[PDB]
RNA sequence: AGAGGAAGUAGGUCUCCGUAGGUGAACCUGCGGAG
């Protein structure tokens, strides 16, 4: 028998509050927005550590700024990983000009080249100023990551997104 | 002004917060900030 407890940002309490793990996986949940913590408990009709880490996984990924429609994707299916990347991450130059316009960039104006991006490689991200998350295969996060990558190293968006949809074809291929 | 003669050229998404107005709890728009 065995615990995890998660916290919580202050951004989807609310969402958070909206209504299951129980019914999912057998493991018995509370709750405590005000302390930012979730308890996930075992219990004997929980069975399995990968249940276990499952569970406080897809919890940590529904906080993270993943709504349920992407977070029941990795309760459900187990080849589908989250990765963080930091904009602090390998940097290209030592000028603090790097917030506004590197995420102008990535994001794009009605959320133009994070849709395409998403689109292209089959991925799901989610863009917070310093951090972005993707999700996805974790080719497929290869494919997101070199692609918002190269756009803060300064490379044009159409060019990237030319390079990324023939990257991704040649993935999806078999032979 | 005249019929002839002869010639030549052809780039801030999502979420939250503080605002100000709107039709009020909520909610919408605009802005200023943080993730």
């Amino acid at each position: 028998i065995e615990t995890r407890k998660i916290p919580i940002p202050p951004h989807r309490m609310s969402a958070l509050k909206a209504n299951p793990l129980v019914d999912h996986c057998k493991l018995q949940v509370r709750m405590n927005i005000k302390e930012k913590r979730v308890e996930l408990r075992s219990s004997k009709y929980t069975v399995s550590n990968e249940a276990l880490q499952m569970g406080a996984d897809f919890v940590s990924a529904f906080a993270m700024g993943f709504d349920i429609d992407d977070a029941i994707a990795l309760l459900r299916l187990d080849s589908l990983y989250i990765q963080s990347f930091d904009i602090k991450d390998v940097r290209q130059t030592l000028g603090p000009d790097a917030l506004s316009r590197a995420i102008g960039r990535i994001a794009g104006k009605d959320g133009k080249t994070k849709f395409a991006i998403e689109n292209a490689t089959k991925t799901r991200i989610v863009l917070a100023g310093s951090k972005v998350h993707i999700l996805g295969a974790f080719e497929n996060i290869g494919m997101a990551r070199e692609s918002i990558v190269s756009l803060v190293l300064g490379a044009q968006p159409g060019k990237v997104y030319n390079n990324l949809r023939i990257i991704a074809s040649r993935m999806k291929e078999r032979w």
